[PDB]
């Protein structure tokens, strides 16, 4: 069994760390929808540092379960049952990413979505088009300006949204990174 045994545990070693990964895909999605609620400021700055670990957790996930996952390709390059159980852990993995990465966009939106009513409570005359001017990068610095001529509240309200947006979109692009790393092939060596 010496021959076989280090394989499989290197099998099992990754499905668990998928099963890690998985569970902290779920603690993500859900701490952003409790985040979504809440209402009390010291609670929510305990749920984004809970946010902030699991996203951290997942990221060190990823970059091991990436270099386990291709490694166990290359145990199985001539070896047809090696290759199917890492192909099978590969497949697992894939999707997991693609569940992230659609919990980050759903959230992505959501915080788009309190961007554009914060401004029509502002402008409950806006149009669509103004409203979404008025969230753009260039959009907000104008009416910032505009207002250098009660601006304090919506502009940390506003700076606060626009850097968890911009954690998100750096998640995002590390997933698509990952994602398209792990469609590539695990080639023979000789
Ligand atoms: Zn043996
Ligand atoms: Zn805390």
């Amino acid at each position: 069994m010496h021959d076989f045994v280090g394989f499989m545990n290197k099998i099992s070693q990754i499905n668990r760390d998928l099963d890690k990964y998985d569970h902290t895909i779920n603690q993500v999605d859900s701490l952003h929808k409790r985040l979504l609620t809440e209402v009390n400021e010291e609670q929510a700055s305990h749920l984004r540092h809970s946010l902030d670990n699991f996203v951290a957790q997942a990221t060190d996930l990823q970059f091991k379960l990436k270099n386990e996952i291709k490694s166990a390709q290359r145990d199985g390059i001539h070896d047809t049952n090696k290759q199917a159980q890492a192909e099978n852990s590969r497949q697992r993995f894939l999707k997991l990413i693609q569940d992230y990465r659609i919990v980050d966009s759903n959230y992505k939106e959501e915080n788009k979505e309190q961007a554009k009513r914060q401004y029509m409570i502002i402008q409950p005359e806006a149009t669509e088009d103004e409203v979404e001017a008025a969230i753009s990068d260039v959009g907000g610095q104008q009416i910032f300006s505009q207002a250098l001529l009660e601006a304090k509240t919506a502009l940390a309200e506003v700076q606060a949204r626009h850097q968890e947006l911009l954690k998100l979109e750096k998640s995002m692009a590390e997933l698509t990174q990952l994602f398209n790393d792990m469609e590539e092939l695990v080639i023979e060596q000789q």
